């Protein structure tokens, strides 16, 4: 029914024992790949709650970021020892499968330790890992399945979904992507606008960008070869990403301060926790495996990106009208800004277009605007107002509320 | 030397007695106007520290907002009883004169209770009130004088400064305006851009605005008579100001929740405190005066606005090269957004233009980018990153640091 050998018995750092069962073990990917999973059953009706895959991006970064710092049942504290229960955990209402992927990420590995990979191989290996999951957990074969993820998983998830839709044994019902990479061109073009209108660039640089990169109403900040345009865009890149601003949340401090872990981020708490030998033992991690890192340098170094846009994947997925799709963006993220993804969804040109509206969450404090939703048939784009790249870290209530409406095919408003 | 009759002896709600002397009384304005002031001496070297006038805007709102909730020596707590010392108080380094203005605002009054006024009369009455201040505090006649204020005081302060510059007995050294109204046209045009690029408007409305309000690279969202443009701008106005977003800070909650005190604000703590009869007694407020309100409805109702731009005032002030000028803007404010004021300063076309740079504040956490500065001869424009309309409330350390560099004519970086 379920793999007892993978069950987590007593997790260090928890002051109270979980109400739900949880598992940590390995799913077989392609070739000699073994992907480490951490599966947390629904706090309410695990038997009949949906199964929800969560992937973080990178490429080369760990989905345990998602668990321990974003939307897991408990979150790691700054001491790197203590875990506290998360009242906005996505596993309140779902069986959440966190998958460290591809091979070499975190506790994932391969027998030959060859971790050079690409989008197509990653998709196929994740597909095989999911098949393995259902072999290990056959009681979950008929549950509604959602595929979800963040940023670079904007590529992982639609490409995986395209494989999954071809497998009728999998009860695929939808996908959700947070601050996802959907189109390099829409992301790059929108970012330049974002930088100016958020006060990061001045008039002089904006006038120059407009003169050199744009023709009439249309700007090309993506693959323009205009000489001064390129120079200006190099300066924009410097300001946005190389000057002490936090690219993941414009209004957050840069961890470690302005320069003389990707810049401005600090993953020490998760790393401290996960590298505890007793935590590794509780997580059923083989002793022979190397130290845990949030991101694998070699995986990212050798990663070959293949897709420049997910337009074809989303159109394929929408064609069947079987799946509900959500793209959601913290609107203070600069790594994958909200506007590029809003442009992306609009450009899919789907039917039953709805007027753009605010969506609401009840705080104390009463009802507040949590962001805006633009909906079409089978697909919605949503902002999360005041959240950066890691939406559930920044606005955990709004994130949970959105996730609940998504899972239940309820209006986002 | 100083008016002992106006000195505040023991202020209710303070757990420790102030290190500095403070006064509350009346300055004579024009006609039968009596403007209530609260003057707080520098915590360090009051004798030789600058004198700094602070005005809040409205028109019709109280500068005691500035004291009790923004940058005063102590701030009112949610109980509306307790005052706590402010470690980032502007009176750490300056003698700060908070002036309730014009007549009818807060504890200010006139013998005939006729409060209909206009920009020119307000400027002349404030000028006479300052003359009265120096008659009452002749020991401060030679101190460096700065005139400062917020939002609508973007009109109050440059118009007053123009009067003050003609009075050689006043040691005028500079002016600073926070989220100031400097040009209706630059504010209105920039706001529409701000709304779109902060995710408040969608593609459909943006495309329409561009088609109907704009010609080539130039948009007119100020006095355009294009029919569909006007309709679109009515929808923008609704979204920005009439839909449950906090216009003063886009990422803050709306006090009292989304609709079925100006909307989204809550002034109950200051009002509770100030309406305490014992606080009124300590502040030397005549018992006959009506209840204290943050803003006077009648003053605002009957107020006649006369200036549509401060361009001429700032050019007059810059012409002498005697005064240092600062315009600073919280960059998440929508009431007087940063970009309109940056456009405003740039359009003054001053000499010794400096490249736009980040400016820094030391937190724990190390050095962080606090915003960006665009400087010219005798005038700088600065953003405060992540602050709304009330900059010192939202980012008190950054505000104090900026204020200190301003007062001392130090680089903003
Ligand atoms: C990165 O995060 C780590 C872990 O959260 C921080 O380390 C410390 O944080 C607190 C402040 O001293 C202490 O209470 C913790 O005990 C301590 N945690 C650990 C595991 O050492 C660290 O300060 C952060 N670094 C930066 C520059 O932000
Ligand atoms: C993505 O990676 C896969 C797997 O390494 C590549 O697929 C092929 O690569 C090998 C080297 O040429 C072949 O020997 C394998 O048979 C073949 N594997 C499969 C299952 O197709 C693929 O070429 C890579 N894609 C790109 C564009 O680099
Ligand atoms: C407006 O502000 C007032 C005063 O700060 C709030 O009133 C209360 O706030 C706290 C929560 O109940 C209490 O601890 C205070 O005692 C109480 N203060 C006073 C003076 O009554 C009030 O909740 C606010 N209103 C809204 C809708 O935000
Ligand atoms: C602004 O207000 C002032 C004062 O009320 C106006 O100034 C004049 O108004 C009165 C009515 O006409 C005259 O009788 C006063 O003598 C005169 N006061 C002074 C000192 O000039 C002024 O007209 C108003 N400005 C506008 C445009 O309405
Ligand atoms: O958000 C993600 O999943 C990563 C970045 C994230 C990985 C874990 C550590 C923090 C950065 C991406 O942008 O692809
Ligand atoms: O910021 C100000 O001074 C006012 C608004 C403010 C007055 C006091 C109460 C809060 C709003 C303005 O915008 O002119």
């Amino acid at each position: 029914r379920a793999p007892d050998q993978d069950e987590i018995q007593r997790l260090p750092g928890l002051a109270k024992q979980p109400s739900f069962r949880q598992y940590s073990g390995y799913l077989k990917g392609s070739g000699s790949k073994h992907l480490h999973y951490w599966f947390v059953e629904s706090q309410k009706d695990p038997e009949n709650s949906p199964v929800v895959l969560w992937l973080n991006g990178g490429p080369g970064c760990s989905s345990l970021d998602g668990l321990l710092t974003e939307h897991g049942p408990f979150l790691v504290q700054p001491d790197g020892v203590t875990l506290e229960y998360n009242p906005y955990s996505w596993n309140l209402i779902a069986n959440v499968l966190y998958l460290e992927s591809p091979a070499g990420v975190g506790f994932s590995y391969s027998d030959d330790k060859f971790y050079a990979t690409n989008d197509t191989e990653v998709a196929q290996s994740n597909f095989e890992a999911l098949q393995d999951f259902f072999r290990l957990f056959p009681e979950y074969k008929n549950n509604k399945l959602f595929l979800t993820g963040e940023s670079y998983a904007g590529i992982y998830i639609p490409t995986l979904a395209v494989l999954v839709m071809q497998d009728p044994s999998m009860n695929l019902q939808g996908l959700a992507v947070g601050n996802g990479l959907s189109s390099y061109e829409q992301n790059d073009n929108s970012l330049v606008y974002f930088a100016y209108y958020h006060g990061l660039l001045g008039n002089r640089l904006w006038s120059s960008l407009q003169t050199h990169c744009c023709s009439q109403n249309k700007c090309n900040f993506y693959d323009n070869k205009d000489l001064e345009c390129v120079t200006n865009l190099q300066e924009v890149a410097r300001i946005v990403g190389n000057s002490g601003l936090n690219i993941y949340n414009l209004y957050a401090p840069c961890a470690g301060g302005v320069p003389s872990d990707p810049p401005c981020t600090n993953t020490t708490a998760a790393s401290t926790y996960l590298n505890n030998p007793y935590v590794r033992k509780a997580l059923n991690i083989p002793e022979q495996l190397p130290q845990w890192d949030m991101c694998n340098f070699l995986v990212n170094l050798q990663y070959r990106r293949l897709y420049r846009s997910m337009n074809s994947q989303y159109l394929k997925l929408l064609s069947s009208q079987k799946y509900q799709i959500l793209l959601y963006n913290g609107d203070v993220d600069m790594a994958c800004n909200f506007m590029g993804d809003e442009w992306f969804v609009d450009s899919l040109n789907q039917k039953m277009e709805v007027q753009r509206r605010p969506w609401l969450v009840k705080y104390g404090s009463g009802e507040q605007i949590a962001g805006f939703v633009k909906e079409f048939s089978h697909i919605a784009f949503l902002t999360i107002k005041g959240a950066g790249h890691m939406v559930p870290t920044d606005k955990p209530l709004a994130a949970f509320t959105m996730f609940s409406r998504f899972l239940n095919k309820q209006p986002y408003e």
